[PDB]
């Protein structure tokens, strides 16, 4: 049992909660997690989390994993895949039941290339969704099954209020990432995207293949794989969009009125 | 090219536009049909429309089909399936290109039983979605691909503002349609539901099988197949919900403030 929905009360009066192609934009107050938890537990949903920790960024893993244990997908099956050039530096963090961690030794194109190769491996047969995040981050509040859908991106925290001409899309037509000044729905950040395994195979292959074309042509998109992620999600629109609750920098941007929760935040 | 979404402007301030399980509730101003038309034309989407016209209700077919030609899924592939006990009384309405009509001779349980049998037939191999509507209705405004999703129901026009204890669910526990007083999200009407062919196979089989159980037990649910449709959509929640724009009675209920468009309306 849970509260009845209120047809004549808006979930939010201050923000857009559904895109013009009818994908939910996920903010606090738009979902009842008790309903979603039951839906996804009935399918025994398993979520894979990829994170890269190369060179000095191995230092971020301890807090990243400790705080993921408190706030990411708790109660669901989770498998962490840590891609790193220093496997001995992976901290031994104690995980809750139903949660596992694998270390994948590596191994600008690297993240799309490596997630593409990995996403095609038969050892993911049991994993239903992949979530791909930056490591220099911590979880401060719930990040759960409300994000899961065939394909999602996350609104970049510096640009959610910006008009599209101000978005830092790739603007040179000789790049595979090019987006004209009069096109674009949102500016998505490269630091949190995901979807079903099949949709993440598709996105990461397309971005990697596009990056290889630009390399052959002697061009590097302005924001590297984030430029390619934005061209891809313009042409293949996501089935949910995460609000900046899911990707925030409090030191830079504070705690604005429209953020009811700060869920996953940058570490200085 | 089309208008950029406005992250900091709500699509509506007067109505709920997403359910608590993140299914869009489809109202005017929540979608840009130009974006959705392109998505669904890229898949060469074909929509099957079932309607029953038995006994005196054959009289409603002429306006139903004429107005469907003006307003339902125009530009997409459509196949009408008219279930009737009087095939000669089916009016010969001229259809737009890419649109076809078949007459299926029949043939309280009938609609769920007949849509179930029909939805399993291999001659639907090309049809992607089924939309199942009442015939004593006319289209007055756009009904298009914004409704298409794996499973949808429509908010009943007499009950969208009601609390759940006032919903006319089946309340006897000896019926397969039973819903307790403290359960229920919405009251859906039996006059407009649909989804992919697979989800409509599932819904109509479950409702028909439940109706056969109640018959064996000497019970008939209070509102017949609408009671069973509501029990099914409580346990298998729809992936979009249509607002009462899609199922309205202007003579009964006027043109209230929250209705920007009256799309599919009852005939007296
Ligand atoms: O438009 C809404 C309003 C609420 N909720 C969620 O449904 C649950 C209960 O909502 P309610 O506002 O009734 O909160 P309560 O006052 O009972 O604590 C919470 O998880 C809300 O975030 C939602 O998904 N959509
Ligand atoms: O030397 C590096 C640089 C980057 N990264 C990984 O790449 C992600 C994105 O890089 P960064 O945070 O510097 O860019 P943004 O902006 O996102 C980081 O979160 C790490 O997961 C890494 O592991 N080692
Ligand atoms: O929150 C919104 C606002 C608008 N639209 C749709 O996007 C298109 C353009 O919206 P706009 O309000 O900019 O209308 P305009 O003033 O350009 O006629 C129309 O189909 C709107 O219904 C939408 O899907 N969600
Ligand atoms: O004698 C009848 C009674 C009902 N119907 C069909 O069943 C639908 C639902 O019946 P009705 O409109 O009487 O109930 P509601 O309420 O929906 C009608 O729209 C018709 O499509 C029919 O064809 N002949
Ligand atoms: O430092 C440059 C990087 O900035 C972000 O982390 C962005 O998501 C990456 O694609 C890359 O452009
Ligand atoms: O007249 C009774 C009928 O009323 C509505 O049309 C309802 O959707 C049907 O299931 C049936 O109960
Ligand atoms: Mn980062
Ligand atoms: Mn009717």
């Amino acid at each position: 049992v849970y509260p009845q929905p209120k047809v004549l009360t808006p979930s939010r009066k201050d923000v857009l909660v559904v895109t013009p192609w009818l994908a939910p934009i996920v903010w606090e107050g738009t979902f009842n997690i008790d309903i979603l938890n039951e839906q996804f537990r009935l399918q025994n949903t398993t979520i894979g989390l990829t994170v890269f920790a190369i060179k000095k960024y191995v230092a971020f893993l301890k807090l990243f994993l400790e705080t993921a244990e408190k706030h990411f997908m708790v109660g669901h099956r989770v498998h962490y895949y840590v891609f790193t050039d220093q496997p001995a530096a992976v901290p031994r963090v104690t995980l809750g039941t139903g949660r596992q961690l694998s270390v994948l030794e590596v191994g600008s194109m690297r993240r799309m290339e490596m997630i593409s190769d990995f996403s095609e491996r038969r050892f993911l047969s049991e994993v239903d969704y992949l979530v791909c995040v930056d490591v220099d981050m911590e979880f401060r509040d719930h990040v759960g099954v409300e994000i899961l859908t065939p394909l999602f991106g996350t609104l970049h925290p510096s640009f959610y209020g910006s008009s599209r001409e101000a978005f830092t899309y790739e603007r040179r037509p000789q790049s595979q990432a090019y987006i004209p000044k009069d096109e674009g729905d949102f500016y998505y950040m490269g630091a949190f995207f995901g979807g079903s395994v099949q949709e993440v195979q598709r996105l990461t292959r397309a971005c990697h293949q596009a990056m290889m074309v630009d390399q052959a042509n002697g061009i590097e998109a302005v924001w590297h794989d984030e430029s390619h992620l934005n061209k891809y999600l313009l042409r293949h629109k996501p089935t949910k969009v995460l609000s900046p609750e899911y990707l925030w920098d409090q030191q830079l941007l504070g705690w604005p009125a429209v953020l009811r929760k700060l869920r996953f935040t940058a570490v200085p």
